[PDB]
């Protein structure tokens, strides 16, 4: 409905999440400064984060580690089979010595954005990937 910068939400997501935050687990920025305005219903994709977020800490576990909220333009990327000159490209990538609901809720919050949720890892690494799109 508005039309904002998505590290606004970013930042709300990094507030909330420091009254969980273990004293063993550090969260990065990793913010791209030339990520245009899109439209997008803020609460839901600070819903979105949180739920992402915390999965992310589960993963660490007690061992702890690190998590990067990152923000990137997407150029030429494919959302339910069309491709978009640009989108939003919002990771959640944790480390971690040790490597839901929530998860359903936010990808059925990313879908009614027609975006989409993918998910990697690689050694010491997990990561999900939201894209939100921005101009079509």
């Amino acid at each position: 409905r508005v039309t904002e910068s998505i590290h606004k939400v970013a930042e709300r997501v990094v507030t909330l999440v420091s009254m969980e935050l273990p004293d063993n687990v550090r969260l990065i920025r990793d913010y791209d400064p030339s990520l245009p305005e899109l439209a997008h219903d803020p609460d839901q994709i600070e819903q979105v984060l949180l739920n992402i977020v915390r999965n992310a800490l589960q993963a660490l576990g007690p061992e702890g580690g690190e998590i990067i909220l990152r923000t990137r333009t997407a150029f030429q990327l494919t959302l339910h089979g069309e491709r978009y000159r640009l989108a939003a490209r919002i990771d959640v990538e944790d480390n971690g010595p040790g490597i839901g609901l929530g998860l359903s809720i936010a990808r059925n919050l990313i879908d009614q954005h027609s975006g989409k949720i993918e998910f990697t890892s690689w050694p010491g690494h997990t990561e999900f990937s939201v894209y939100l799109p921005i101009r079509k």
